[PDB]
């Protein structure tokens, strides 16, 4: 099973609305004032479905936790790919400047 | 209870029922990642920008946003000697078998 079920609770991508006005960052960030970051949440239940793209380590740990949960803890549902967003600010010359910020949005979730 | 860290994990392929194909090694040290991801996020946890933002939101309202997770961030391989379905002896390197570092994601 190396490489060289509670369906509703399975590890998945959920909403995470980041609001910069709530953080007090809106006298710095012009736009977006709110964005969909997402978050990963849910079970990493043996046997793991293909789309959760477990590492070989996660396959082993998942099985060990299934056989004895008191001895080995489960693998975790986390972002496995992230993408950037464009954030707008005012530069030194008072112009609106667009900047890309990396690893801001979940593109995929998986078990690790 | 404690900060996200690397802990011991002894893997025994015989206990897992995988000794029907793996010949060797039948046991190895894989490690595992366990613990809290909270502020202050220490340097060695190397949080992504997404994990910093999710940690911030969980701090502001833990009932609305859950915390990030302590997972392997670097892994190393092990080579396995095994018998396939056709009874052939195979030797292959398997990536991501041993946790080298943990972090918050």
């Amino acid at each position: 099973p190396l490489a060289t079920k509670n369906l509703k609770a399975e590890c998945s991508r959920k909403a995470l609305h980041v609001n910069f006005k709530d953080m007090g960052w809106d006298d710095w960030i012009i736009a977006p004032l709110e964005y969909e970051a997402f978050h990963c949440e849910g079970l990493c239940e043996f046997p793991l479905r293909s789309h959760l793209e477990p590492t070989n380590h996660a396959v082993i740990q998942t099985l060990m936790n299934s056989m004895d949960p008191e001895s080995t803890p489960p693998t975790c549902c986390v972002p496995t790919r992230l993408s950037p967003i464009s954030i707008l600010f005012i530069d030194s010359a008072n112009n609106v400047v667009y900047k890309q910020y990396e690893d801001m949005v979940v593109e995929s979730c998986g078990c690790r």
